[PDB]
């Protein structure tokens, strides 16, 4: 039941076209690439 965390200031949403996307509030930017693939 352990959750997988994004780094601080990041959140995931689902776009209307069905793709997940990621908001980086630290830089006020968005990306299709999940940071967790990049740890």
């Amino acid at each position: 039941v352990t959750q997988s965390f994004l780094p601080p200031g990041w959140e995931m949403r689902i776009a209307p076209n069905g793709r997940p996307f990621f908001i980086d509030h630290n830089t006020k930017t968005t990306t299709w690439e999940d940071p967790r693939l990049k740890f």
